[PDB]
């Protein structure tokens, strides 16, 4: 049962970065090279490029891994000699740092909204066995220049992977933002916690709870872990700002609050969608029927790698709303609650829902859009599966999947190619058995983009 992810479509490519893209303006340097604004040069569609100059498969693979509406995405990427390239989503509101030193303090309000993504980001990560290790507003994006826009987290580059039963030694991060056990030299992803608490500390006050002349002195100050609220902005924000703060800045790892915890406190909750584009989506979702791989493939291709931020902007919040408890994934629970919300919503009676008849019809949705099994529809899958079919089935988009598809250009989809697609070495002559078998035409082993057409076309 081949899983289909949204990482699988990232591949090594085989052609030169320059020979699909085109440099525009940088975006911002780091410390081993550039990110680059480039356009694709078939289709004007633009991203941004991550440059990394070898004078980091591991970047990558933590990105392939992940897919959340709060986590950066990754198109593809290349590697040259001198080189590694890495396209990405272009996120168009710069950093977060820029707005803090713009706006220079947040409404609690607007702190909360962007601290709750972060922390749905890590909780995600987390679970994943994926630690960031180098939070702070220079590596968190705004989406776009919209007043409230979404939070995008970046610069996996200091990422790793870690395992519940060994703990970390190697020093990373930054004098502000890095926790006091990464300087001792033993941590777990709890430090991500407590960097996310520096960054909530100075959204709601403007300055560092830690601060100092230099690197040194700073780090000094953080390895006490003494910090105050004596500030006169801070007599404005309510205690259980505060609160959490506390929770998040415990010096002690295992008396810290996690993310996942991090996510119900009173404050983050606490602190809006038209019922026609929750009823449509809802609608959308039902009538998806689960199917042959080969169109499995091409909607999440689709979904995943071929929509615009714009496009899926009333799609993304909504996933957060009905993710109750943030952590990246919808559930079965998660998903009857977006019905029951809905019906509601149209005045329906509660007490009048079946509730075992809904769960069924969700354990049936469930079957259809989890296209990875992993018994969880993801944001993507969401995205593929909530969009409307008219719109996602655009004849470009349409036109641009079976191109991918279609590696060696022939103008036909074989088994080979699939197996490509999905990651394998070859694909069960069953399921591509049980393809055929629903797209063929002319009858001749393969399908072409007319083959391909109709079977995503019966919406
Ligand atoms: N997708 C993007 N859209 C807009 N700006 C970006 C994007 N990716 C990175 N940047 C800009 O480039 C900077 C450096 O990128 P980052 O991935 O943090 O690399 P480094 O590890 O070298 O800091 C970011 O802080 C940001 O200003
Ligand atoms: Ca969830
Ligand atoms: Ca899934
Ligand atoms: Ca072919
Ligand atoms: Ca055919
Ligand atoms: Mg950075």
């Amino acid at each position: 049962k081949l899983a289909a992810t949204p990482g699988m479509f990232v591949q090594h490519s085989t052609a030169a970065f320059s020979d699909r893209y085109k440099g525009q303006r940088v975006l911002g340097k780091g410390s081993f090279g550039e990110v680059i604004l480039c356009k694709d040069k078939v289709t004007g569609q633009e991203y941004a490029v991550k440059v990394i100059s070898k004078r980091l498969l591991k970047e990558v693979e933590l990105l392939k891994k992940l897919d959340h509406p709060n986590i950066m995405k990754l198109y593809e990427f290349f590697e040259d000699k001198g080189y590694f390239y890495l396209v990405t989503e272009v996120y168009t509101g710069g950093e977060l740092f820029d707005e803090i030193i713009s706006r220079k303090r947040f409404s609690e309000v607007d702190a909360a909204r962007i601290i709750r993504q972060v922390l749905s980001g890590i909780t995600y990560m987390h679970k994943n066995k994926i630690v960031h290790r180098d939070l702070k507003p220079e590596n968190l994006l705004l989406e776009n220049k919209r007043k409230d826009a979404n939070i995008r987290i970046i610069d996996f580059g200091l990422s790793t992977h870690f395992e519940s039963t060994k703990k970390m030694k190697d020093k990373i991060g930054t004098a502000y933002y890095i926790a006091p056990e990464v300087l001792h030299g033993t941590y777990d992803e709890k430090c991500d916690v407590w960097s996310t608490g520096v960054i909530l500390y100075i959204l709601l006050s403007g300055c560092p709870p830690f601060n100092g002349a230099n690197e040194f002195d700073i780090l000094k100050k953080v390895e006490k872990g003494k910090f105050t609220f004596d500030l006169p902005q801070w007599k404005k924000v309510s205690e259980p700002a505060k609160d959490l703060i506390r929770k998040m800045l415990a010096y002690v790892p295992t008396m810290r609050i996690s993310a996942r915890d991090a996510l119900e406190h009173e404050w983050l909750k606490t602190t809006s969608i038209d019922v026609p584009s929750l009823e449509s989506t809802i609608l959308n979702i039902r009538q998806f029927q689960g199917t042959q791989k080969l169109a499995a493939a091409a909607l999440l291709y689709m979904g995943s790698k071929l929509t615009t931020n714009e496009e899926t902007v009333e799609l993304n919040k909504i996933f957060q709303r009905m993710d109750k408890n943030g952590d990246g994934q919808l559930d079965k629970q998660e998903l009857m609650e977006g019905y029951v919300e809905l019906m509601k919503l149209k005045g329906e009676d509660v007490s009048a829902l079946d509730q075992s008849a809904i769960e069924f019809e969700v354990e049936q949705v469930l079957d259809a859009v989890d296209f990875d099994k992993n018994g969880f529809i993801e944001y993507s899958e969401f995205v593929t599966v909530a969009m409307d079919r008219k719109t996602l089935l655009s004849r470009q988009r349409l036109e641009r999947a079976f191109g991918m598809f279609d590696a060696d250009g022939s103008g036909k989809i074989s088994s080979s190619e699939l197996a490509t697609i999905f990651g394998v070495s070859e694909v069960d002559s069953e399921t591509w058995r049980r393809v055929l078998a629903e797209v063929d035409r002319n009858n001749d082993g393969e399908v072409d983009f007319e083959e391909f057409r109709q079977m995503l076309l019966k919406l």
